């Protein structure tokens, strides 16, 4: 298997298969190692990126996980000021994590290209969570908050999607 994005080291999880062939996929199991400390020897800090939009992440979310559903937020959050280590991961995710989450690593590989000198990285190594919240909470309920699940497309939630969608940079 390839190195990480600046080719420093190996990928540190096992991986499972996803949908996007590129990109690496763990699984709630592995998710649930590192937030049980299980690589505190290697890892000195991950993120786990909900990009959901925030009626979702309200509804329950991974424990210490940050919404940053919105590319300018997630720039902003993970690029302005470089979280710095030791290994440093970045875990993106969102519903079934098919496209969201997806979307919002690969933009934030893009920024970091973009602000770095080839092949430095702020954030060499970023997974997906294979499933989403959707197969996580089923998994590790108590690893969420609120121990809840509220779908994207929730039924009374329906005037919160459209509200969030029209913030967004590109439809
Ligand atoms: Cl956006």
């Amino acid at each position: 298997m390839e190195l990480i994005g600046d080719y420093s080291k190996a990928f540190l999880l096992q991986t499972v298969d996803g949908k996007h062939q590129d990109l690496k996929y763990i699984s709630p199991e592995t998710m649930v190692a590192l937030l049980t400390g299980k690589f505190s020897n290697i890892v000195d800090k991950f993120v786990i990126v909900d990009c959901r939009y925030p009626y979702e992440y309200e509804g329950g979310h991974i424990k210490t996980a940050v919404n940053l559903p919105l590319e300018r937020d997630a720039e902003s959050f993970l690029l302005k000021s470089p979280i710095a280590p030791k290994r440093v991961i970045l875990i993106f995710h969102c519903e079934f994590s098919s496209e969201r989450g997806p979307r919002m690593c690969r933009f934030i590989r893009e920024r970091d290209r973009a602000v770095n000198d080839y092949p430095s990285l702020y954030y060499p190594e970023m997974y997906i969570l294979k499933g989403g919240y959707k197969e996580f909470f089923p998994q590790h309920p108590n690893f969420c908050e609120p121990q809840d699940y509220r779908p994207m497309n929730h039924e009374a939630f329906k005037d919160e999607l459209k509200t969030f969608r029209l913030k967004t940079r590109s439809w």
